[PDB]
């Protein structure tokens, strides 16, 4: 909460140097009134390494290499050493790609940093171009504006051609910044293409898998009604949970977090068991992790009155109805929370009523063999179960 | 069926505003005859929020901010507030990316929306450029056509340079729209690249996997004839089912849909069992989900007369022949639907005839151990089986 | 072998129409000597549908819509209907993306087709531009060359600007072909980007996985020597089999092809068993599919004299040495083909000699429990084994 | 160490030929003083095939096809055969993509090679353009600089248009190099886009999976506190091990390397067992590979005093505390290396103390059933265990 201000200030002073140094390098008339803010900015920059404490850009930028050759006059070719502290931008970018890189998309952050670098380099190239120019009597503002317009035209690969170089040195400068502008335009194109490509992931993956399964059944000469049912089920899955499988997403979590997730999910179902009031937490903790989720569409047969039957079902989201053997006299209707199929684990007996799903159910299924496997090691719970069984 | 007309009308009125508002902003001579259609369009726009009932663009666009400053004359710099309702395009795009985004490729929809935005922005920029221009005596049509040609030339990064800015404000406008045009050209390039990259998926994945396996066997000093056989098998798989594995595509479906798919597939094979007429549906439902699909090429040995043999085979698509032990006297020829290998489950006896595949078979195999496991729990079916066994 | 000539001829006649029709549309002086070749080409085109026998481009292109309005003079605006047969290119591309799409990369084929379409469209646009031009006394060759140069300059987004439109219709044509050229340049950029991205797959996947594992061990404070050993092993794997796992590539094949591959691999090892001369093919066929491949680096301990030991090893590629318990008196040296570790399955006895690997071995391991499981069902082979055991 | 100099020399001589041959082809005044270095370079090139010993570029480049037609004067159209040895660049690239392709990213190497080819082709095209030019009295340096500037302007799709072709042959040359420049700019764009897209992999994959799981729990109406806990756990995993699962990264290694990794990891834990001083290496080697890693967050319940308990835990990185049943009297605090939970394998007894994690633990868990399975086959270790059990 107290270092964010420092990081913002160091970014601001680096950006101010980037704007200022070439502008006062081309113009000797400047830097006369800009003494105190520059002095305090230089103090802020040199007061960076002790707070930070690889180190090379910081070492090469922290020393007051400026403020001497602005009045200590030297020829132009050796005067280019005033841009050594411009390497502060690299450290600023390396710090910004770690302090806030997770709030936004890293590709977006890289693109924004590249755009800022483009603007700074365009300003620097415009300053250099207007420096490397025959002298004339004209206002400074128009002279800088023309240079900026020309460097924007060159860097964007548009090439209006209204103004063209004349002397060979201008032509060489144009060639080198033409290669530079082409390279940076390529970088921007690549960044935008990558960001666009890595934008739609789930909506394309679900479409690809539904297309694959639709083509596969279309080969198998399947009936159109079943095709419509499967397409509707996939559309429902995409609309509900964005086409993510249950057990394929509840696997990255470790054991305790998965157990906590299951407990929070079934905290409204575990205490509504008529055959077990909750006399024991270890048994509930063991049985809660072995629930197998299944999805039943509208009109699907969950349990048929007449089959053997060995599985119990816990209703989680949808609503289900219970019908008779002849499917003409409805017995009862169930909803979320309350479960059914309890007369399948206490003895090996056939089912009694046919259960038909009205809408999408999102119910969880517990089998028989795993239940027996994880109940056989608890004798007290077993006694409490077969005392109520008969 | 009654809201699609409303959505089309709101898209039409938004597009009409986008075309109209800058054109009548630059031209004070217009808007004189265009009273009633504008009034009804404004009523249609303001009658959007009650039908809809985040809300910010709708609130900022629904109010009749226009129709007052068209005759209530104000200076140009503050007159730009007539484009507030142009934010309706964002809501239109957000509604279109949900009402019909699944009929076509989402990347294609995004590209088309971007192209429409490009055209609208080009028209707006042309109107602004012809507004920011020294006055002259010329027809309005040619003056607008020149501006549109110039903004198309700038936005496409071509830069003919026949017409160039003169005043500094024209140069600043050119610079800002040059950055804008470069950005949107980058967006279009990225969208096209992503759409092209995400076009060929199966034809490239199958090619990659066949190249991988071909290189792997080429390392292992494998015989060329087996290489040709495997290449032909992979080509057949790609031609038939687009190179999709059976069990790797019949796994996204849940249990009931998979059971229905299996039932629909084997609805012509389950009733053609000579050893079981169908006295029981639970047994058929249990055995239908455990069938293991295999593919046999031309000339492959399915069953050899002399081996032990424990598996039964159901023919699904291809045709197979039955040969004798000496492979000189053909016994019978089989086709789809009818199965063989039934004298392998009722007792532990060696095979009798050698079965050779003529063409690609696409037959399904059922093993012995799983069959015994899922038959041991049905005593009546077991009695009905070993009564016919001997 | 007889339809390839027909496909080449239909491609040639379509390309000839594409070159010819606009050129003789702009030039009324042509088509005078080009009667017979055009007549036979039209006969070849109209003789396409009976050989082929969706059908719409073929129907719209097969009829002799040309050869009437070349001398049956009509005004220019309605004369554009002579390009209806240019839709033959779509059918040609759809046929070419199936007749030879698997010899080369599909992305490369799409790029080449797009380049051909670019050239044809550039020629057509040049013809249209030189048609829409004020009349002048100049040679036809130079007039066509200037138009082609201009349309290449426009389509490549270069924009020299030496020649510019003057009349409004020329400006409209320039605008529409500018949008067209931008769109096709975007398509070419996207195709090239996709082809480059989908070029290096294995060399990048292996690099990514080795970087992942190197970083993971670098976190775990692992010794540098083990890091060097693992890096060398990964480099050896990439150099040898392009970084493809054995069991992860021998799984796409079905059961019979995998069995044939295993038989061809071990056709030099299965007959060199001193404890079993080969009295039975079913046992060999059963044991050949359960071999587990492992890789041992230089200096790794395969078997230590003193451990319990339950696995047998078959040498496939590398060479291994056998040392004594004290690792000072070498017993024997082995190479590919010949196996060792046979005194581990016939009784539960401890190992006798320490086996150390010299170079990379690529040997296959067979365990004890699976061997017993697949031998217990063969009593004769069991008797033949324990008769030689003692 | 002695062939790298030779490869550098062959690259240098090929690059020197690439720079030199067109420059002395356009200028007949050159090549007069450049006899001896050219002679030794030709000897070095012709002395390449014997050291190397497909061969076609080497054969076509090794022979001294130059040095004859530089003074043996022939007309220009047939003089283009002096560029046959320029195919040496293809062999140089093919050698460079194998000698050092693994030190850097292969995409980066391809991009750098393409950039070098761009520079060489630009120089060659500039030489050709200044050759195909009307004669004039001007310095050679300015004449070459203008040509280089023009070819850079053309190849970068900028098109200043200050200088334009006049004769038809210049226009044809401009057209062909315009297509060439567009193609190579597309190649550069594609390479940059691929390199950018294949740059951020782990930081994007972890973000995608955490977004997927966050959305999935957001659907399930999960409590915000558990969401915060899971988000913090995922952030910790990314900060610590870059979001790589343990068992999903310790699977590419084969059996011996994995065993060595486990031994090096537990070389500080295996010798700190109070119940077993280390009387046997086979038992330790067997039990070390079956450890199951788990991650426990701050405040998670590892062991509760009152549960049954069957697993032992080895602390690896984090620190854990031990509390009493009532969680008011702390018993002891543990750290890395030292383990706990030992009173769970020697008999079936309930736990005694509740263990709560303070910070992230990174501890490893060993279960009961696998321990019994891999201990039952060692009778001496079993006797040594149950002698200390009681
Ligand atoms: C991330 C951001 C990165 C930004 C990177 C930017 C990269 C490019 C920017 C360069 C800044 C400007 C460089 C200007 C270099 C030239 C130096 C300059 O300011 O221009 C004049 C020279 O004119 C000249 O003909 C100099 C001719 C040579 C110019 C070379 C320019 C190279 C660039 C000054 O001398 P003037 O005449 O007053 O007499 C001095 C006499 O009194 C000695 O005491
Ligand atoms: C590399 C550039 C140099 C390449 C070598 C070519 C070179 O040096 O050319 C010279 C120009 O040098 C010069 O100072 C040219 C002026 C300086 C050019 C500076 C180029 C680097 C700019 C980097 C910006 C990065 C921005 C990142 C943000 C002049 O040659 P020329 O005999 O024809 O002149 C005759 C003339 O003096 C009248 O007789
Ligand atoms: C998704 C689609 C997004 C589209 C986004 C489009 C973005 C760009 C479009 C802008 C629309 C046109 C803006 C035009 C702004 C200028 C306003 C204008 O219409 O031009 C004239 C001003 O001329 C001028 O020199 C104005 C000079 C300043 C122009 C500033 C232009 C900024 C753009 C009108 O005044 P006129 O002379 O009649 O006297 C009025 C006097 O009588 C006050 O009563
Ligand atoms: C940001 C643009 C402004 C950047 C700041 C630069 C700036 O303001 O420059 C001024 C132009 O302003 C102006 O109104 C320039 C005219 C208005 C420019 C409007 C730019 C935004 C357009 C957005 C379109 C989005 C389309 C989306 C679809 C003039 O400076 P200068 O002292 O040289 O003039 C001297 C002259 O008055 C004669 O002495
Ligand atoms: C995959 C490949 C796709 C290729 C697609 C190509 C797309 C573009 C190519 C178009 C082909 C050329 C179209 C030329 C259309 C114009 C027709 C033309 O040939 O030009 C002259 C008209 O000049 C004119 O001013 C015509 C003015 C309107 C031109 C409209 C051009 C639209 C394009 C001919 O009339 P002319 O004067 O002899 O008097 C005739 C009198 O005697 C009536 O009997
Ligand atoms: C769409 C293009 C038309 C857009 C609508 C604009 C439009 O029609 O403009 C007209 C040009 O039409 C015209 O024939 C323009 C000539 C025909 C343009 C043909 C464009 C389609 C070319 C497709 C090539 C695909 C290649 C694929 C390979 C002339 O308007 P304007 O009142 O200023 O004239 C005044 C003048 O007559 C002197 O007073
Ligand atoms: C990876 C790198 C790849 C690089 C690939 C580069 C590809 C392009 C480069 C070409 C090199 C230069 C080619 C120059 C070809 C022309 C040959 C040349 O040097 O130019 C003059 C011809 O002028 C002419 O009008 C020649 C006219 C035709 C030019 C054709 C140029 C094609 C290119 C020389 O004859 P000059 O007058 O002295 O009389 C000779 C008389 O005395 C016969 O004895
Ligand atoms: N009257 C009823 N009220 C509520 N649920 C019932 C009723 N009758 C049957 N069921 C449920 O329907 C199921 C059908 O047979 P089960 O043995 O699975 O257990 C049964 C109960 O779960
Ligand atoms: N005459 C026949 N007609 C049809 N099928 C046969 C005939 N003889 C053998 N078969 C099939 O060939 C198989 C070879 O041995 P099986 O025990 O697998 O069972 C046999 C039958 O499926
Ligand atoms: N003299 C020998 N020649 C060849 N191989 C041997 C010799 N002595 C031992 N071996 C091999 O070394 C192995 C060590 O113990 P095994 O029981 O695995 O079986 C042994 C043989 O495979
Ligand atoms: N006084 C103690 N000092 C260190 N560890 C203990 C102490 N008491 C209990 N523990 C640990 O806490 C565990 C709780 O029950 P366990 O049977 O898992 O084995 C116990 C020991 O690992």
């Amino acid at each position: 909460t107290y270092t964010l201000v420092w990081k913002v200030w160091i970014l601001a002073v680096t950006l101010y140097y980037a704007i200022r140094i070439p502008l006062t390098l081309v113009f000797p008339s400047l830097f006369s009134p800009l003494l105190p803010l520059d002095i305090l900015a230089s103090l802020a920059l040199i007061a960076d390494i002790p707070l930070d404490l690889s180190r090379l850009p910081d070492l090469l930028a922290a020393l007051p290499l400026d403020l001497l050759v602005f009045a200590l006059h030297l020829p132009s070719p050796l005067s280019l050493l005033s841009l050594v502290r411009l390497l502060k931008l690299i450290s600023v970018q390396r710090s910004a790609t770690r302090i806030l890189s997770y709030r936004i998309n890293p590709a977006l952050l890289r693109l924004l940093s590249l755009v800022g670098f483009i603007l700074l380099a365009a300003h620097g190239i415009a300053c250099g171009w207007m420096s490397l120019q025959p002298p004339s009597e004209n206002p400074a503002g128009t002279r800088y504006l023309s240079a900026f317009y020309w460097t924007i035209t060159t860097l964007t690969t548009i090439g209006y051609g209204d103004i063209t170089p004349s002397t060979p040195t201008q032509t060489v400068y144009t060639i080198v910044i033409e290669l530079l502008g082409a390279a940076m335009y390529g970088l921007v194109i690549g960044n935008i293409a990558s960001l666009v490509s890595k934008l739609d992931a789930a909506k394309l993956l679900h479409r690809e898998r539904v297309e694959r399964v639709t083509a596969f059944l279309s080969y198998k000469r399947i009936s159109p009604e079943l095709q419509r049912r499967i397409i509707e089920y996939f559309d429902y899955l995409w609309e509900t949970r964005r086409g993510y499988e249950e057990r394929e997403v509840l696997k990255e979590l470790p054991h305790p977090l998965r157990l906590a997730v299951a407990m929070e999910i079934h905290g409204d179902v575990i205490e509504k068991v008529p055959l077990f009031k909750g006399a024991g937490e270890e048994f509930i903790r063991d049985i809660i992790l072995h629930l197998e989720p299944v999805i039943y569409g509208p009109g699907e047969y969950i349990i048929r009155a007449g089959e053997m039957g060995s599985d119990v079902y816990f209703i989680n989201r949808g609503s289900v109805e219970v019908l008779s053997a002849d499917e003409k006299t409805r017995y009862a209707i169930l909803s979320e929370g309350q479960f059914f199929g309890e007369m399948a684990l206490i003895l090996r007996a056939p089912r009694t009523a046919t259960v038909r799903a009205r809408a999408f159910c999102d119910l969880y299924r517990l089998d028989k063999e795993t239940f027996d496997r994880i109940l056989s090691r608890y004798p007290e719970i077993a006694a409490q179960i077969q005392e109520l069984a008969v």
